[PDB]
């Protein structure tokens, strides 16, 4: 059991290479341990599809790592690639007491299959978020709070706030379990699961990220049962692209600078009781052959179409409420929309609508008070058997 | 550090069983090590769902395995079930310098949750590929390579050429990270992801393989961001089937043996910039309730319909340019096809067809110079609102 | 190779925390080892989305 | 003077009852004394208007307790009722160098006219604050720090951060 | 002066590292030396912007390579990666009597500041050209000839016909 | 293969002039090798369009 006294300030890197140290635990009398300028700039290079060079304060390869029991905070702002922890084919664990913080490049990484447990940890401010401006999608966003490449992670109740580019990063087959965590104000996508990965983010709150709050990319399967992914500054709240599924069972996506929920490029989302209100663009949009479920959600006060389809997309809103939207409410732009008893009221124009070969099936629609026709078929078919 | 002198030629098997040889590394003065007939025939039978027995030169069970720094090349062809490496519940790594080769049955196998790290390595000729004729799918294509069950693999820039049955095989809920890999002239499938597995093959290259090149089977997700999967013999280039997913973002499927990009029985594929030309059968086909995205793809000079939907499947080709085919340019067969401003020119039998209950929504179609009937509805509906 | 005699009836909790024991194997002469009430009960709580306390 | 060496890890409960230990002082070579899983779970039930069962590491009833010169820091999160100190009808003093921390239920409890002297100390992270989500006023919010019933307390310049419930 | 007799047909790769072989020259009585399947499948890998590996029949790194006085014609078509000559930081010279021919992947590769002096030489048929269909823009075009990366080359009157890709 | 031990701390300048050392390789057991003040301050001057004196 190693104890770091109060007067100890870290200035050297700890590299472990083929050392099984399950029993060893590292503890500190101080709550946090500050990592200053390192004596020797030892660097580790990862040879993978993205090749990136990292200077880690802690490093382990092909070796179980001692359990950590403190919080690393970086005080060296001169360097550019320094990182808190780099785990490669290790069994790494933390004692629910601390985590890397304020680093420049990344707070933690996983390169090979290397299970990581960081329950109740903290990975905040790791990146370029200090410099970059607000309400701006065109700038250099540097560094991730976490990085998991073909590894596993079980970190619940983590707080990953104000990281540079990506608060939490899963990709390339990584199987992550991040639950009830909170990630706010990240410069780029707050949570991204890419390239065949899988996550589990039930009841997780992710708001105020400049770009997309949650991204599911390239076949990733991510579950967001009751999450609150909203208030994105410039782009969508929850987005799934490239044949990747999401489960937004009761999500909340309001106030976004762009469309609240988006599902693009052959993907599927499930938002049974969602809420997409006050967004600048369309509340719910599915484009290029993607299926969304909106069985009992709401879409109000959106600056554009309350619920939209595009090019083969099929959104299903059995009992949704789509009223008060600024432009249109329900639109079928060469896509199918199904609404058993949809409610529309006080819209801005065109009410329920279809166009360009789109189809609408509304057996019992209740549309009223819209500013233009309450219904319109523009060279397309609409089925409204018994409406009001 | 174990150094194999230049005089050494392997003639015995190395079996490790619950040995934490985490620190040992095995290096060879010679670049590669030849493995001749073994003095003692020790065979291990894997008790999984497909029961197979294997004679492994290296066997490691329930134990970290020493790092390997050499390439195994098998100079023995008498025994039909030999194998290079068999890791069962083993963390196995290689030094970017070696990999099994010329083995009769398989090159490397992981059965239990045995992470493998064969990176930059080579696995070639592992199987029956030398003794089978070309353009015959009805052959007994014995052999295999990189057989991975319920494991995690991290290997980039690998080269798996002329394997017997499967160049890279992921199955039974196994992660995978075979990125930038090249596989060529493999008998049977050149890459398969089966039964719930997940993988990553961005910018990979499978070409000239008998049967399919890349296969997604039974709810398996794989990412192919820019891969070139073409020149297959007598079977599809990229195939998704049994509710799987694929991200073929900008792939190439040209000159294929039969029908190029293919989705079947519940799957989904995203191929926006994809090229599917000169194939013998349909350039892009979605059959039996699937989804395919073709937002800007090209399908030229295919021997059959450039884009083909069958039995409920929907393809989306917003601005695709499919021209010069042999048969109909676009065909729906009880399926939906969406093409906002599709381009057709000098097509075959039909410019654009919708038959047997299909549906085509082409708002700004520009089909022209068709050989017969141009746009045709055959007991089905079409929406060419402003065609040209 | 720990061999449990046929007389042995498991009345205690075995907690192997943080020990690498690949070599050890536990065997019993009887096919079934009956686990009676533990003389000392120790409970471990797993902290995830469902927080369930277990007595293994 | 009882000195706990740097090798000592607390794994047992010290129960003092009716012991006039004015003179004894407990000091540690380390600043913090960690508390791991206790071998034998001995719980004391407090019969008060709210009935709550507690498992204390240090327990003194109807007696003066030895002066404490270290900081208890919990290292076992499995037990949901563990507590650093349960002082019952006891005059209790700490030497400005520590205080209970990271315990699940209660950092320090003073009942039955138990005067507490803890001063400049730290009773932080005691409770359920690890789990609860921010900006919600309606959730099961467990734990507590410095639960003082019917007892005096003289503590200045203390820090008590991130404790669940009061 | 190494003289390859008529009876000799190449079946083994030749690798030179850090050798200053200016004086040695390799000559053959026959005009063409046929390179059959190699007994040892040794490979080399070039770590650059495009990552590719080959199976070079002749390899020299950080070394001056002996002069070549023959024409290499491949006779093995099983391997789809073999390259006739890979030079790295090597000054390579040929005496106009021949050059690599009929290889599956590459006829000659010059990387890492190497220098090539192949002149009046033949680098033909080395690629996929024997299989691909004429008048076809969209098909897999594999193979190459004289892949030169950050090197120099001085060759005139060379005949490079029916290459695979470039 | 000239192996710099872990105890080596560079304090002198290495100058080679018309030496064809293809084979020789300089390797250190440590990842990096520090360079400190040199006992001999030998300077080399480059005679080109901009003239600059360098202590290598």
């Amino acid at each position: 059991r190693v104890i770091l006294l109060k007067d100890y300030m870290m200035r050297e890197q700890l590299f472990l290479r083929d050392k099984r140290y399950n029993h060893i635990t590292i503890t500190s009398e101080n709550d946090i341990v500050e990592a200053y300028e390192t004596e020797l700039n030892r660097q580790v290079e990862i040879k993978t599809n993205p090749i990136f060079r990292v200077k880690p304060l802690f490093y382990g390869i092909n070796s179980t790592f001692p359990k950590i029991d403190f919080k690393l905070q970086n005080k060296d702002f001169s360097d550019t690639i320094n990182c808190g922890f780099l785990m490669d084919n290790t069994t790494f664990e933390m004692t629910e007491r601390g985590g890397s913080t304020h680093f420049n490049f990344i707070g933690l990484c996983g390169v090979n299959g290397s299970h990581i447990q960081t329950n109740y940890c903290d990975f905040s401010y790791n990146g370029n978020r200090e410099q970059l401006e607000e309400y701006n999608k065109d700038q250099n966003m540097y560094g991730d709070g976490l990085r998991i490449f073909n590894s596993s992670l079980t970190g619940n109740y983590m707080t990953v706030n104000r990281c540079g580019e990506i608060g939490i990063h899963f990709s390339h087959g990584a199987s992550g379990y991040i639950d009830f965590t909170e990630a706010r104000f990240n410069g780029h996508h707050g949570l991204m699961v890419t390239t065949g990965s899988q996550a589990s983010a039930r009841n997780c709150k992710i708001t105020d990220t400049i770009d997309d709050n949650v991204v599911s990319y390239a076949s990733s399967d991510i579950d967001l049962r009751s999450s609150d992914c909203s208030n994105s500054q410039t782009t969508y709240g929850v987005i799934a692209t490239r044949s990747s599924n999401i489960n937004f069972d009761k999500g909340i996506a309001n106030g976004c600078g762009a469309s609240g929920i988006m599902a693009n490029r052959g993907c599927s989302i499930d938002a049974t009781g969602a809420t997409a209100s006050r967004n600048k663009w369309h509340g719910v949009i599915a484009s290029n052959n993607s299926k969304v479920d909106f069985t009992s959600g709401n879409a109000n006060e959106n600056g554009l179409d309350g619920i939209q389809c595009t090019h083969g997309s099929t959104v299903q809103a059995r009992l949704s409420t789509t009223n008060g939207n600024k432009r249109n409410g329900v639109l079928a732009y060469a896509g199918d929309v199904y609404c058993q008893e949809i409610n529309c009221d006080g819209n801005g124009r065109r009410g329920l609508e279809a166009t360009r070969g789109g189809y609408v099936a509304a057996y019992g629609a209740k549309v009223s008070r819209s500013k233009d026709d309450n219904v319109l078929a523009y060279g397309s078919m609409i089925s409204i058997n018994e409406a009001l």
